[PDB]
Order: C-alpha cells, then sequence, then structure tokens
C-alpha cells in the first residue's frame, strides 16, 4: 500500500551491489541482470573500477543503458595520500564510469586533521566534474561514530564540492543507522545544499520497511519530491530481494 509504494520508490534509488563479489566479470554481469527487475531498473551498480567495461557493455546489450555505473576510490581504507586517492579516481574516469564515491580520511579527521579530508575530496571532485562525472563522498560514520565528527565530515565534503554524502563503505561493523542518517541530511538542510547535494544510505537497511524509514527522514525534512536519482540512494543488496517481495516478486 504505503509499503508498495516506499518499495518501488526505493528500489529505483538502488545503487545495486551483491553481498561477496560482483568483480569476477560473471558476477558484474549477473549484478547487471539483476538490476533490470520486472517493476523497474535500479538507478545504478556499484562495481569495482576494473568491472565497469564489462558492465557498459552487458547494460547496453540488455537495453537498460540508463542503469548507471557507480565504482569506489580511496576505498576501503580512507587513506589520507590525495595523490593515490586522485590516481584512483582519475582511472575509475578512465575506465568509464558514470559516478565514483570517493572514501573521505576518516582517520584523519579522527586525528584533528580537517584540512588533508577538504583537499582530497576538492582534488577528486575537479576531476570527476571535469569528466562529466559524479562524485559521493563516503565519510564512513560507522567508524567517526561522535555525531559532532559525523556533521564536520558532512560539512567538509560538501564545501569541498561532493555531489553526494554516503554513510558507509558497507565494509565496516557499523554503515548507516537510522541517526547518522538524520544527522547527515540535517547537514544537508542546515548548508542550504539540498539542490546539490544528494544522501547515500549504504547498509543499514535489510527490509522494505528499513527502506520506508529511511525515505522517511528525507520527506520530512526536505518534502516527498527531494529524494529523486540525483538525491537520495540505497547502497544495498539484499535490500533489493526484500523489495521486490513487498511487491510480489519472489
Amino acid at each position: 500500500t504505503d509499503l508498495k509504494a516506499s518499495s518501488l520508490r526505493a528500489l529505483k534509488l538502488m545503487d545495486l551491489s551483491t553481498l561477496n563479489g560482483d568483480y569476477t566479470d560473471e558476477k558484474v554481469i549477473a549484478l547487471c541482470h539483476q538490476a533490470k527487475t520486472p517493476v523497474g531498473n535500479t538507478a545504478a551498480i556499484s562495481i569495482y573500477p576494473r568491472s565497469i567495461p564489462i558492465a557498459r557493455k552487458t547494460l547496453k546489450e540488455q537495453g537498460t543503458p540508463e542503469i548507471r555505473i557507480a565504482t569506489v576510490t580511496n576505498f576501503p581504507h580512507g587513506n589520507d595520500d590525495i595523490e593515490i586517492a586522485l590516481a584512483e579516481t582519475r582511472a575509475a574516469i578512465a575506465y568509464g564510469a558514470d559516478e565514483v564515491d570517493v572514501v573521505f580520511p576518516y582517520r584523519a579527521l579522527m586525528a584533528g586533521n580537517e584540512q588533508v579530508g577538504f583537499d582530497l575530496v576538492k582534488a577528486c571532485k575537479e576531476a570527476c566534474a571535469a569528466a562529466n562525472v559524479l562524485l559521493k563522498v563516503i565519510i564512513e560514520s560507522g567508524e567517526l561514530k561522535d555525531e559532532a565528527l559525523i556533521r564536520k565530515a558532512s560539512e567538509i565534503s560538501i564545501k569541498a564540492g561532493a555531489d553526494f554524502i554516503k554513510t558507509s563503505t558497507g565494509l565496516v561493523a557499523v554503515n548507516a543507522t537510522p541517526e547518522s542518517a538524520r544527522i547527515m541530511m540535517e547537514v544537508i538542510r542546515d548548508m542550504g545544499v539540498e539542490k546539490s547535494v544528494g544522501f547515500k544510505v549504504t547498509g543499514g537497511a535489510r527490509t522494505a520497511e528499513d527502506a520506508q524509514k529511511y525515505l522517511a527522514i528525507a520527506d520530512e525534512l526536505f518534502g516527498a519530491d527531494w529524494a529523486d536519482a540525483r538525491h537520495y540512494r540505497f547502497g544495498a543488496s539484499g535490500l533489493l530481494a526484500s523489495l521486490l517481495k513487498a511487491l510480489g516478486h519472489g
């Protein structure tokens, strides 16, 4: 009802990945097939840079060329070496990424260094925007933990030109929570960047009910029209099965 509407909405905002690994060509091909669901396409697939060329061919051949290819750089570590983060980002662009999700140097921020996060994000944004590629910034809210640090990483990422702020890599003990999702969307609101900055929930949401709860935070803060594919994603694998079950598939 409300849950079927929210489940279809969430499905169309998914950056689809698998739990175990989508980096053998056969697993990347299977992921591309999975993204083309009976009720619509996911917003994107999320894969490692080396998987992009075969993913692009697979998406074209199955007649879903508008499924975005998102990838990851500086990942999953969020090290504070800008030259490495930037080189990986330029490689991701060259492979053919539509979007790059770079990991913010969160341990550097936890050690009191705000500048390196600004400089790393800004360099990667400039490279991506020069190639018409969107930059998401993974702040790893589940490692920052402290509300003030989650706000500060979000603020720095936005000031440095992030097109999205993303909770998590998906590969640490704590990924998204409803609390970190709310804090990060509060920062988008408080900085006046709702037009230019999206929010991505990585992990946390496992069920159709969870997806409804996470979207309800966006609807509360920004109104129900805000959370389109340019402004909201679910970084998810197992969630898709739950959304399809809520919609009467499997």
